[PDB]
């Protein structure tokens, strides 16, 4: 029915974007509109300055003051350097003016060369025309800068302004008769901004400086705001210096406001089809798979173009702001409802050489998401990331209430629905205490568009959404082109703390929520239920501090793969044999989980705090990305930690990573030289309990025990024994040296341990004490807990540097060892090549301990320890007791 003009007329007013497909007709439209604001700026920039000197100096002490919304503002004073030094407004169908520092006080000095453009700057402020002069005693009302320096400023320009002696800012009647207001930093009002926006709304020009130099003013702010208008980033001009030179002249000033924030060049190359044919993508490197094309000439620069279109759109997505219901935005709804277009007509796979015009055209359309809207469209192929399973999801109609607790400060967490593509969505927060929240959508890094890779650009570049500003009891309408799993996103919380998300619209993906320390089996079987039915692309698990955001197909593969299809045996194994391995063995605090009846013990022997939420409540969240892709690699570090194979409970990889969120500098040997060991904890003992509790034998080979044992009896037969192990064992900085080496040291007191507590199955609640202690020593009152913690001799608390030449974990790793076996360690660690520092060697000849004479445990296997045999090392080296397995040494 419907003809596509007819559909992008009423998309424009209403963002329903569900039927436009004719991407070229609307970039047509674009085009219109782009060059009609061309032609109004530079007609409106020619007239301002005609032939009149273009210099203006603000100085260093100074702040750029840009546009925002470029139908409505533009630039006024363009320096060298690219900043904008003052813009112009016509929002609200008013007439501002902005600069980023007090100009008229300057126009008997530095800037009296400006003057004239000032002048001509006022008589269009004050009659709407550049040319048309102001009334002799014009009124004038000067609000929050000296009233005097000002107007005799604008006298000096060759104006006869006259006090208004009222205040138009907030007087409504003095602004009636006023003929132009002046403000600066230090004026006061109820409700600045939209005070402001009032006074230009009701047709009172406005000329605003800013007073306070290279500082940022939030007043400045909130009249900027008034006027539509930005204040410049944190150190204003203090850099840069940039001004507008005497030799600028009209026609480039008029160029360069006419082209700010527009791209021209691009919407005729989307007209027309003209996408660059000839890239040398020679220039492109790959790193450990990933293609990335940065040196590509020519490449940047239109990335960095595109960039700005973004940025500019995502400006309103941030705060929250629907441009369809925002007055005056023509340009911006037709970027957004172009690319809205361009997504019903996406296909992927694409590659940048065979699909040299979709690839670029999509490139663009996929910066360009306008997601605070009643209405749009959903992108029709959602490729590598989703399909028909997402695209039919249904909703709820009705609202659902959702109570969500904040295990930190600062990060985000899932909120257990998903927005549909294309459907509305609507949101908010309640009882959200002092906490700063935000809702975004999806968790994917932007490196997992693989758009640069032979034939995978086959996803959109930004799945992951803006945070979008969400405000205690106000809602917030979204549609996203592709559905997502719907965050929290968080800062200033308090830990423990709960909100309240209200939500209607919304999608379930199988979503299994782990109630901590309650009982999970009905959880677990609605899940199951959920994943059975088979309506979801993505899926999410929320166990204690863990959070997985996963591909279904992902995961069904690693159940079917090592499970079997059991995915109640996953389950338990994710939730008991990876996460919950993990915190134990870092000896958090775990609700409704005791301690175990050795750690019990040993704290109470130490009068110990081992359980107060104040020393050790779980951290924050990490969180897990299963995907086709990766940020980099098929798995790569952070948080969220990427990986692609699917997820596997059993995996060494995932608890070496996990690992990597639970390390802390004071249990690090020499700092970054353990930066790949300390971490290697958490995977050796779910392995040490994978191989007893279910017979697999997992990476027995990791514990070098054997070149460990090389490596320290060729170092200590040196002049320096401990400075020639240290050369052997710790001094090569690369990323994994000595790996297996390092690891034998951190399993040395395992082994130890055992024999200590003549127990086969104590020995890794060692590294549980040592976790334990190193808290109490990061935070509990020094003075008071130092005796406690065998720390006595300390004056203060020690240092947590992590850095390879610090002692500050080598030693803390003596004192805590040595004060837990109550023996004297030192010669084991000199034995291992390891320095610690006079004030650490004092407290352990302080605790007055029988020494332990130097030690080694050696075994040929890392996961069975039942063979490890101890080594006396006191009075030489024993000869190394293994064969290897399965091997024929030589005769
Ligand atoms: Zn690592």
């Amino acid at each position: 029915m419907a003809t596509q003009e007819e559909i992008l007329d009423a998309a424009l007013v209403s963002g329903d974007s569900s039927q436009l497909t004719d991407s070229h007709l609307v970039a047509l439209r674009l085009q219109q509109q782009v060059e009609r604001i061309r032609q109004t700026r530079t007609q409106l920039l020619d007239g301002l300055y005609q032939n009149l000197s273009q210099a203006y100096d603000p100085g260093a002490a100074s702040m750029w003051v840009l546009p925002a919304n470029p139908d409505n503002t533009l630039p006024f004073l363009i320096g060298d350097k690219g900043r904008v030094l003052a813009s112009l407004s016509l929002e609200a169908g008013g007439r501002g003016l902005a600069y980023g520092t007090n100009v008229l006080t300057q126009l008997s000095g530095t800037n009296a060369a400006h003057a004239p453009l000032l002048k001509r700057a006022v008589q269009w402020l004050v009659n709407g025309d550049p040319g048309a002069a102001t009334a002799k005693d014009f009124k004038v009302s000067v609000v929050g800068v000296d009233k005097t320096a000002a107007l005799n400023g604008l006298k000096s320009a060759g104006l006869q302004p006259a006090d208004a002696a009222c205040n138009a800012l907030t007087d409504a009647s003095c602004a009636s008769t006023s003929k132009l207001l002046v403000l600066g930093n230090g004026a006061s009002a109820a409700s600045l901004s939209a005070t402001v926006r009032a006074r230009l709304q009701a047709g009172l020009p406005i000329l605003f400086v800013h007073t306070n130099g290279w500082n940022q003013s939030s007043t400045g702010q909130q009249i900027l705001a008034g006027l539509g208008l930005q204040e410049g980033p944190y150190g204003g001009n203090y850099w840069d210096k940039d001004r507008v030179p005497s030799s600028r002249t009209r026609t480039r000033s008029v160029e360069l406001g006419g082209a700010y924030g527009q791209d021209p060049a691009l919407v005729q190359q989307i007209v027309d089809g003209s996408w660059r044919t000839d890239y040398d993508w020679s220039k492109c490197t790959s790193y450990v798979g990933r293609t990335t094309c940065d040196d590509v000439p020519g490449l940047s620069d239109f990335s960095k173009r595109v960039d700005v279109l973004k940025g500019a759109l995502d400006a309103y997505n941030q705060k929250a702001q629907n441009l369809f219901a925002l007055p005056g935005t023509t340009s911006l709804r037709l970027w957004l409802l172009w690319a809205d277009a361009v997504r019903q007509n996406i296909r992927y796979p694409m590659d940048k050489a065979a699909d040299t015009a979709r690839f670029q055209e999509t490139f663009v359309a996929d910066a360009i998401v306008g997601y605070v809207r009643e209405a749009g469209a959903a992108q029709k192929e959602l490729g590598s990331y989703a399909g028909q399973r997402q695209q039919s999801m249904p909703v709820s109609g009705s609202e659902e209430t959702l109570t969500l607790t904040l295990p930190s400060a600062q990060g985000f967490t899932a909120i257990g629905r998903m927005a549909a593509p294309g459907k509305r969505l609507s949101i908010r927060i309640e009882d959200a205490g002092q906490a700063s929240l935000a809702v975004g959508l999806n968790t994917q890094r932007i490196g997992s568009t693989r758009l640069w890779n032979t034939r995978q650009y086959d996803r959109p570049r930004f799945l992951k959404s803006p945070d979008i500003k969400l405000q205690a009891n106000q809602s917030v309408a979204l549609v996203s082109p592709y559905g997502g799993l719907l965050q929290l996103v968080y800062s200033g919380a308090t830990p423990g703390q709960t909100v309240t998300v209200k939500v209607t619209g919304a999608a379930s993906q199988p979503f299994l929520d782990i109630q901590p320390g309650e009982d999970s089996s009905q959880a677990i079987a609605d899940f199951i239920q959920a994943l059975d039915a088979d309506k979801a692309d993505w899926l999410e698990i929320r166990s204690g501090s863990v959070e997985v955001h996963a591909k279904v197909e992902k995961v069904r593969g690693s159940i079917d793969k090592d499970y079997g299809g059991d995915v109640q045996r996953f389950i338990r194994e994710l939730n008991e044999v990876f996460i919950d391995d993990a915190y134990t063995l870092a000896g958090f605090a775990i609700p409704n989980q005791a301690k175990t009846p050795a750690i019990q013990q040993e704290c109470a022997a130490r009068g110990w705090d081992c359980d107060s939420e104040t020393l050790h409540k779980l951290p924050g969240t990490q969180h897990i990305n299963v995907d086709q892709y990766a940020q980099c690699g098929g798995g790569c570090s952070g948080n969220p930690y990427d990986q692609t194979w699917g997820l596997n409970p059993r995996g060494w990889g995932e608890s070496h990573e996990l690992g990597h969120n639970l390390q802390v500098n004071r249990l690090k040997v020499y700092g970054g030289r353990s930066g790949e060991i300390s971490n290697q904890i958490f995977p050796l003992h779910k392995d040490w309990r994978v191989l007893r509790e279910f017979g697999q034998n997992l990476d027995d080979t990791r514990v070098n025990y054997r070149n460990a044992y090389n490596l320290i009896v060729a170092g200590r037969a040196e002049a320096d024994p401990l400075a020639g192990v240290n050369k052997r064992l710790w001094e090569d900085p690369g990323t994994y040296a000595l790996n297996g080496e390092r690891m034998a040291f951190y399993t040395q007191w395992v082994h130890y341990w055992a024999d200590l507590k003549n127990d086969p199955l104590q020995g890794w609640d060692i590294w549980t004490l040592l976790y334990l202690h190193q808290r109490q020593v990061d935070k509990s009152d020094w003075d008071a807990n130092k005796a406690a913690l065998g720390y006595g001799t300390y004056a203060q608390r020690p240092g947590n540097s992590g850095d390879a030449s610090s002692t500050d974990g080598n030693d803390n790793l003596l004192l805590g060892l040595s004060w837990l076996t109550q023996r004297d360690q030192r010669p084991t660690f000199a034995l291992w090549g390891i320095r610690t520092s006079a004030a650490a060697q004092a407290q352990v000849a302080a605790y007055g301990f029988a020494e332990q004479p130097a030690f080694f445990y050696a075994n040929n296997r890392t996961n069975e320890y039942s063979t490890v045999k101890l080594l006396d090392m006191s009075q030489g080296s024993p000869a190394w007791p293994f064969p290897l397995e399965h091997h024929h040494h030589h005769h």
